[PDB]
């Protein structure tokens, strides 16, 4: 109950929220329905409407009037965006020349520039060019700002999850707002778009940008808004805030709007229709920047321009139903849409098997518009799992495609053209960036980067210490014109041990066996120049990894790969090789077929055996470095070492035998050399983190060699190709992958076929930043190279997403 009886007189979009049962006047107490009774006749003013006109000019101050054209508007703050253009004969912002503003340019009393986030639902990245026409505001801010070709939100692609993702700099698996709706099972509660569950602080998690800015002694506007209050009436709040005295002040400004998505699914992303909506955004840009330069802080304020996703076209008869699929289809419940999230219906309940229910989605018809997955075996890039109101089992949704549970969920609940919330790396999901004020650099074009980078930045330019996020902090530093961040190398933690050789072959009881044995003083000395890291500058190219965390480690120097071997997981960690262009693929001799050799420079009790493989008819073993890629027959038994043998499914072994024989020397071949970096990753609690010892669930059959749940490459080479990868000059360019580590190929539907058809897209999907292995690793890579650090982070943050462009 709200005694709604008190007034707003004085209180109009109040900063501070006031304490039930006394009546609100802040920007959302009409969500809550607990206004003042006369929150509309004070707050929500509209007569006359929004734009001065001639016979406005100096008019007698009416207090009834949506916003002013009098005399004194400018010092109570109150004109009408366009006052200055039409009784001063001031021209609108757009038309303006732009100049480079190499400092911000404050009233007296400003200790800072203020920000002001722009942000706009369902802007796909491709309205910036072809929308152009009709957006002249943008277009200015565009071209005279920075701005990126595209920005990449996070999955699923939904409103909520990227809003607040760009508050946080979270992941939704952990900011905890992982869809538009979405069933807390500890709770036992439903969160919707609509309704008022999503009003409850317990969904909310992380640190948003608000409170950041608040804890730290800044000021921040609401950057929530209703629905009913018109876009007219927030920029001229905005800009009345923006009016308060310095103490009073806030220093950070949300804008939000509805639109183009609320078109965009009625019309799809290009509907004839679609060219208004973005009129109208383009005209509320005007009336913002107007509004600026009528205060005199057009070359004060930051301004950030930002989408949360973009659109794609969908209509309902490209829906695939479970009810095709499933005879049961009554014992679950489906979140359905652009991607699928299943739960058993009456919870507790154990006739409920995911696993048979995976099975009946799989492969099953020839053109399946989705793939399902259990969470954790979705691509870690998605990072899509660690969170409790994430669903075991959830459907990739193919672009412009829906799933739904039965026909009469979609016929009784065509309305729709357009749609979003499918894979973050889809094109049509890309949204866009542009950053105009003093702290942004002037006319830059910045690489495509993902949504969760902003936070960061966004700290930054208020000067405040962001809260721990999933950014990483420096690598957007080429934005700014001036920075407040000097991004530093992590310290490596464990030093490693460089062992000689130190063991006996009898030592070794193993169960392994090799036909090595066949017979110089010359290619002697040269043998163990290798062994002591003569070749190292041509297969470490970037200094070694650094460890970040305590553990006990060797490196391992040979003729065509160097390693970093761990005695506690009894494998490498990172195993590092160059192959240059000219480099040639061999097989491996018959005579070597099943060929394991003890490694002498490191302990019987710290090596894996072959006796183990032997007993575990599920487990086979496969090479880091790949035998197939050594330099001579003689540096070919280096590559049988056991301390560069792997656990694999023989299903995985496909996978992995496909990308050592074939694709290494194709992108060798296509980038002018690469260097890889290859290892295991260990993550069985989903949490895109590193597992420590105690946290493995699976160990080769009677032996203490463990699992990996997925096998990492990184793969550089020289960005200008004319240069071969050992002998590069300039930036670098990279390409990353985290294969699952799997027993079975049910992922790829056309496993049963030549690898050459099927492996490649299954790499491409699991494709991933470098920054994604150092979480998982806890490694550090490129610690040596020529490039400035922030360069080198933003490397690390680059995804290859193979879309078209
Ligand atoms: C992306 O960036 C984020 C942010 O940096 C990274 O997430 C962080 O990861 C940290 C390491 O895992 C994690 O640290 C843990 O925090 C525990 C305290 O948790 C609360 O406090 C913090 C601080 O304010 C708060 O942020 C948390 O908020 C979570 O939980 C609520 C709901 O409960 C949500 O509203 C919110 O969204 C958020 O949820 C997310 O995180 C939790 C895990 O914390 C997930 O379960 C959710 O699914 C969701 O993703 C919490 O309110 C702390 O107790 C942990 O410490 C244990 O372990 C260490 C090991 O060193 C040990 O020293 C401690 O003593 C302790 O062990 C004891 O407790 C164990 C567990 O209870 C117990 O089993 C043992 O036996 C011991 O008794 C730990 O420090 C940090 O909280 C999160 N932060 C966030 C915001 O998620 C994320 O990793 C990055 N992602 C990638 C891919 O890099
Ligand atoms: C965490 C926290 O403090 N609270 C307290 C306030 N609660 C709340 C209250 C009223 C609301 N009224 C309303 O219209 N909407 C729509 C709206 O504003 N959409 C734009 C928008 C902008 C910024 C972000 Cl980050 C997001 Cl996700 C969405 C909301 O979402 C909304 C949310 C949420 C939990
Ligand atoms: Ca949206
Ligand atoms: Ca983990
Ligand atoms: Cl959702
Ligand atoms: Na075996
Ligand atoms: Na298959
Ligand atoms: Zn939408």
């Amino acid at each position: 109950w709200t005694a709604t009886s008190g007034s707003c007189k004085g209180r109009c979009f109040e900063l501070q929220e006031v304490g039930p049962p006394d009546c609100r006047c802040d920007n959302l107490c009409k969500s809550y329905s607990s206004c003042c009774h006369d929150f509309d006749e004070l707050c929500l003013k509209t007569a006359r409407g929004w734009e001065c006109t001639k016979d406005r000019c100096g008019e007698v101050r009416n207090e009834e009037n949506a916003c002013h054209c009098s005399e004194d508007c400018l010092s109570r703050g109150d004109c009408c965006t366009n006052y200055q253009v039409v009784c001063k004969g001031e021209s609108h912002w757009v038309d303006d020349d732009c100049e480079e503003i190499k400092v911000p340019e404050c009233p007296a009393g400003f200790v800072r520039p203020p920000l002001i986030i722009f942000s706009v639902d369902g802007f796909r990245a491709s309205y910036m060019k072809k929308g152009s026409k009709v957006m002249p505001n943008i277009e200015k801010l565009r071209s005279c700002g920075t701005h990126a070709p595209y920005m990449r939100p996070v999955y699923p692609t939904k409103t909520f999850p990227n809003l607040y993702t760009l508050a946080t700099g979270l992941y939704p698996e952990s900011h905890g707002i992982v869809g538009n709706s979405m069933y807390d099972p500890v709770f036992d509660a439903s969160f919707h778009l609509r309704g008022r569950e999503k009003f409850n602080h317990r969904w909310w998690g992380g640190q948003p940008l608000w409170i950041t800015a608040t804890k730290q002694g800044v000021r921040a506007g609401t950057f929530f808004w209703s629905v009913s209050i018109p876009h007219e009436r927030r920029i001229l709040t905005i800009l009345q805030w923006l009016s308060l005295p310095d103490n009073e002040r806030p220093s950070v400004y949300a804008f939000y709007s509805e639109q183009p998505d609320f078109s965009g699914h009625k019309y799809g992303p290009f509907g004839p229709e679609m060219t208004n909506p973005l009129r109208e955004i383009d005209k509320t840009v005007g009336q913002l920047m107007d509004g600026l330069k009528q205060l005199r802080l057009h070359r004060c304020v930051n301004v950030i321009f930002v989408g949360d996703h973009g659109m794609e076209d969908v209509t309902c008869d490209r829906t695939e139903f479970l009810s095709n699929y499933l005879t049961n289809v009554d014992d679950i419940t489906l979140v359905p849409g652009t991607l699928g999230r299943i739960r058993a219906k009456s919870i507790n309940n154990s006739k409920y098997d995911p696993k048979t229910i995976i099975a009946a989605l799989t492969c099953k018809k020839p053109d399946q518009h989705f793939k399902p997955y259990m969470k954790q075996h979705l691509p870690k890039r998605l990072h899509y799992a660690n969170n409790r109101r994430i669903e075991d089992i959830h459907l990739l949704v193919d672009r412009r495609w829906h799933v739904a549970r039965k026909p009469l969920d979609v016929y009784k609940k065509c309305f729709f053209q357009g749609d979003h919330g499918f894979d973050n790396k889809v094109n049509s999901m890309q949204t866009v960036f542009v950053g105009y004020g003093p702290t942004f650099k002037y006319r830059t074009k910045v690489p495509p980067f993902e949504n969760i980078e902003l936070y960061n930045v966004m700290c930054d330019l208020l000067g405040l210490k962001p809260a721990p996020n999933n950014g990483t902090h420096g690598s957007l530093n080429h934005l700014l014109r001036t920075n407040t961040f000097r991004p530093t190398m992590p310290d490596e933690v464990s030093r490693p041990n460089y062992p000689g050789i130190m063991y006996l072959q009898s030592e070794f009881d193993l169960g392994c066996t090799c036909d090595d044995k066949v017979e110089n003083k010359l290619e002697e000395l040269n043998k163990r120049l290798h062994t002591k890291g003569s070749t190292k500058e041509r297969h470490l190219l970037y200094g070694r990894p650094a460890v970040l965390y305590r553990t006990s480690y060797d490196i391992l120097y040979h003729t065509d790969f160097e390693s970093g071997y761990s005695e506690i997981f009894l494998m490498p960690l990172w195993t590092s090789y160059t192959i240059s262009k000219q480099a040639e693929v061999s097989s491996i001799p018959e005579h070597l077929t099943n060929c394991v050799r003890p490694d002498v420079r490191v302990s019987p009790g710290f090596s894996q055996n072959c006796l183990a493989y032997k007993n575990d008819k599920q487990m086979s073993y496969g090479f880091l470095f790949p035998p197939y890629l050594s330099s001579s027959p003689e540096a070919k038994y280096d590559a049988f070492l056991v301390t560069n043998m792997v656990p694999m499914y023989p299903a995985f072994k496909r996978v992995w035998a496909y990308f050592q024989r074939v694709l290494v020397k194709k992108y060798a071949s296509e980038r002018n050399g690469v260097n890889v970096i290859s290892g295991p990753i260990f993550d069985y609690n989903y949490d895109g983190l590193r597992d420590t010892e105690d946290e493995i669930k699976q160990y080769v059959e009677g032996s203490s060699i463990p699992v990996p749940t997925h096998y990492y490459s990184i793969i550089t080479s020289c960005l200008d190709f004319t240069q071969p990868a050992d002998k590069c000059d300039g930036p670098l360019s990279v390409s990353s992958f985290i294969l699952p580590h799997r027993p079975d190929n049910d992922e790829s539907c056309n496993s049963s076929e030549d690898e050459s058809k099927w492996v490649e897209e299954l790499m491409k999907m699991h494709t991933a930043r470098v920054r994604d292995i150092e979480h998982l690793t806890g490694l550090d890579f490129y610690r040596k190279t020529s490039r400035s650090y922030s360069e080198i982070l933003t490397l690390k943050t680059y995804l290859h997403t193979y879309e078209s462009e």
